[PDB]
This record gives structure tokens, sequence and C-alpha cells, in this order.
């Protein structure tokens, strides 16, 4: 733990959210996934522009005074919605000032359209999303879980820009 970099993934039941965090860590996608009991974590260390850096990762369910304790700390965060349901990326607006009732300012934020393997079932034009992160100031990436498709590029990217803040 040089430092150790704690990061919330949040967004509705079943983005993949579970299966993110296990494609990062262990390089392995849950295809019996059930929903997130509590809290999980996973951590895994790895170098940012030339520092080892440890990220802590923290999940929970999409679904409890909780949520202070989930979001403590945080100072990167995930923001996960899922390509093939309009549904999920339209109350990412809702999580996301739920994220800022319980964090810094200077957090680090980036918005995930996950699920970018199930091409033919887009909901969620990328200009709209690309629209949302501009306005609020996300980063934003499409990623797959279930390819591998920017998943380390989307936590690396987070961390590298912790990195920056507090370098
Ligand atoms: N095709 C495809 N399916 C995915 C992908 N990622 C997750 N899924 C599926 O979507 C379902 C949800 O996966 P989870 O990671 O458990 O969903 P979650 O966001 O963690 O949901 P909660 O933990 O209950 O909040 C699972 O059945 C996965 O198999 C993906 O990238 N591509
Ligand atoms: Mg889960």
């Amino acid at each position: 733990y040089d430092y150790l970099f704690k990061l919330v993934l949040i967004g509705d039941s079943g983005v993949g959210k579970s299966n993110l965090l296990s494609r990062f860590t262990k390089n392995e996608f849950n295809l019996e996934s059930k929903s997130t009991i509590g809290v999980e974590f996973a951590t895994k260390t790895t170098k940012v522009e030339g520092k080892v850096v440890k990220a802590q990762i923290w999940d929970t369910a999409g679904k409890r005074a909780i949520t202070s304790a989930y979001y403590r700390g945080a100072v990167g965060a995930l923001l996960i919605y899922d390509v093939t349901r309009h549904a999920t990326f339209e109350n990412a607006a809702r999580w996301l000032r739920e994220l800022r009732g319980h964090t810094d300012p200077n957090i680090v934020v980036m918005l995930i359209g996950n699920k970018c393997d199930l091409r033919h079932l887009v909901a969620v034009k990328t200009e709209e999303a690309k629209a949302f992160a501009e306005r609020e100031s996300l980063y934003f990436m499409e990623t797959s879980a279930l390819d591998a498709t920017n998943v380390e590029n989307a936590f690396t990217e987070v961390l590298t820009q912790i990195h920056k803040i507090v370098s």
C-alpha cells in the first residue's frame, strides 16, 4: 500500500459493476452472477507514471445508512451504466448527485458505458454519453467486461489522474 487509492463503483443493478471489478483484478468474468450483497472489495497493485499504487476498489448493490461508510475516503469513482438499457444511463445523474453528497469535489470520476460487446442491442448513443460527461467534467469510456475491452484503460486512467492530483 504505497499509496492506496480507494475507488468506488456505482450504478444500477446488473450493469456489470462486479464483473468489471473481476476482470480488472483477477482477469475473469463471472457468468453465474448474483446481485451483490453488502459490499465487496478487491485490490490490485500497479505502477502509474512511475509510482507503485495500490487500488482498493469497493463494490456494492444497485438496490441502510451505510452509504457514508461506502463513499468515505474515495478518491476515485467509476459511474457505470449498461450500454444496452437506456434506463441505466438515465439515472446516472442520480448516482452522480449521491456520489457528490458523500465525497470531495476533486474526486476523479469516470462515466462508463459497459457491455459494449452487445453491439446489436446498444440503446445509448455514445454522443449522449459524451455530452453528459462533458457537461459534468466526467471522464468517459465504453467497456466490455465480457471482452475486457477498455477495462484496464478505465481503471489505470482513473488511477493516473488521481496520482497527478496528489503527487
Ligand atoms: N454481454 C455482456 N454481459 C455482461 C457484461 N458485463 C456484465 N454482464 C452481465 O450482466 C449481468 C450483471 O453482472 P454484474 O457484474 O453481476 O452486475 P452488477 O452491476 O454487479 O449488479 P449488482 O452487483 O447487483 O449491483 C451478469 O449476468 C453478466 O454476465 C459485458 O461486458 N458484456
Ligand atoms: Mg454484482
